[PDB]
């Protein structure tokens, strides 16, 4: 069954890069000979003030950008965290095991908690592999000791899941300090890729990536890292394999290397575009994936929370 | 329909005169003229370990203590917390609305945050009043500041409970140091009078109860505290007015006081082991209580989640 559980919050109109090169991409890599279970993470995104409409729109538009990047519906479950009580209910029992410094060490409760409710997620459902990048890795350590020193007291009730790290041709960093990981966190959306933006207006962004001055096309992460985070980029986009890009850019400048990635993130995201228009502009077909979704994550999900109740003891 | 909630843990094989008198006396006081729902909270039990066969022999005997104390399950909704999921859903959405320091002023991260869903077990029904001795009152001003913040977001979603404390003869106090509650949490049970012990037993523990030097039986809790702590038990098991019992007690000394206290609290608790002792022997009457009790909980805690994610945005 090898079964396998991620998701991402519905925090803004768009995934980047990040997202769907570094997590999403996996999961269609993973999802032809594992069972998954992708979750929009609602819950978890009211850990911060919401517009409640822009919350509904994200939502949905988070899933659909997953059917968009080839997550398929007929080999995978997607469902929305909130419809499943499952998660919450875990969450309670998890958080009773889980040492208050062992989360500290991870404002309100909401945000305290987190980290529990995301262990919640995914043993939840018996996971027993989780995608994650190794900078989300301490997340899924607290959920895998949880659930040892929940089933050290009751042996055999939970799944302990593996981490799966993703290659590291799928780190994507920001294009205006390629040291760090681009994320929604920066100052401006500069240097980030949104998967939903003006196409031409993500291609302006990575002409303007930020280089070295070497004037060497080389991969080396930590001695170039936006000449090297360009050839991440424009490999996980196209397939190419680095060492094809870098013996084809022997002799090439900098801004051959810019050219070329904008081109290739260009054709990426347009087919996305076409059918997240496509997915919101007719939501029945999305709206249907979810239901069917939900039903089979609470079937999965409530009958974990019964066999954690009956080992605590609770009456049933 | 007035409307009110409160619940006591399984966390031991018996409630002692603390809770009987303090808080099942009031909640038996309202259920005629209030509609009322009464939990026993076993979620809030596993905040620390818990033995499972106990924990379920415990709940139980929870729930037959209220029959046994005269809840009744005609006019009367009696449950098990584990049993409605919108307990935890609620606890998650209000944890996101209660800081940080709010819940520290109040260790595992079930410890720190049951406040939170001691919030969640009032707020999910609706709940107009909430019976509660003066001491667990600050639990309350959270639940009730929290749907106060939730309701400036969100106009109108949250009833804001009203707090019910008893009358100053609900407070029983420990019987060898009685300048404190009669609780659990005592170094022996010397002190405290469990509902279901021997009652032989609990009349030496009462005739053993400390008292003072004046060897006059008047009722002043701040200068004679076990000489008024036994007069709030007397009265409070028989009905007698305590200015029945202390002019009844003029020229008496605290031997007679002791010895009437003694026999009234024998006769308080003889029937309610008959009838815990029927209860436990032919359980199907229970389970059955507990059954409807369960499902009319989930219909009422399931629509009050429900308006609380429609309000936040969430996917329906």
């Amino acid at each position: 069954s090898r079964r396998i559980f991620s998701g991402v919050q519905p925090t803004s109109d768009s995934l980047h890069l990040g997202n769907a090169l570094g997590a999403v991409a996996q999961w269609v890599g993973l999802q032809d000979d594992h069972d998954a279970f992708f979750c929009v993470v609602d819950l978890h995104a009211i850990t911060i003030p919401q517009d409640p409409e822009a919350l509904r729109r994200r939502t949905l538009i988070t899933a659909a950008q997953y059917l968009a990047l080839g997550i398929d519906p007929g080999r995978a479950t997607i469902f929305v965290q909130s419809q499943v009580p499952a998660h919450t209910q875990l969450a309670w029992v998890l958080g009773c095991f889980t040492g208050f410094g062992q989360a500290s060490r991870m404002t309100t409760v909401g945000l305290f908690t987190y980290p529990v409710l995301q262990a919640a997620d995914v043993l939840a459902y018996d996971t027993e592999l989780v995608p994650v990048g190794e900078d989300q890795r301490q997340h899924l350590e607290l959920a895998r000791d949880v659930a040892q020193r929940f089933n050290s007291r009751f042996p055999g009730t939970l799944v302990v899941p593996d981490v799966l790290i993703p290659k590291m041709t799928a780190k994507i960093y920001d294009l205006q300090d390629p040291t760090s990981k681009m994320s929604k966190s920066a100052g401006t959306d500069a240097g980030l890729i949104n998967l939903l933006d003006d196409p031409a207006l993500s291609a302006k962004k990575i002409r303007s990536a930020v280089t070295d001055s070497e004037r060497d096309i080389r991969y080396d992460p930590d001695v170039k890292p936006g000449v090297s985070n360009l050839l991440n980029i424009q490999s996980a986009v196209t397939g190419t394999d680095i060492d094809v890009l870098v013996d084809g850019y022997a002799g090439h400048g900098y801004g051959d290397l810019k050219k070329d990635t904008a081109e290739a993130v260009v054709e990426f995201v347009n087919p996305i575009q076409a059918r997240v228009d496509e997915l919101t502009a007719d939501p029945a077909e999305l709206e249907a994936v979810l239901a069917a979704g939900a039903q089979r994550a609470h079937d999965v999900a409530s009958k974990t929370v019964q066999r954690v109740y009956d080992r605590l003891g609770f009456l049933l």
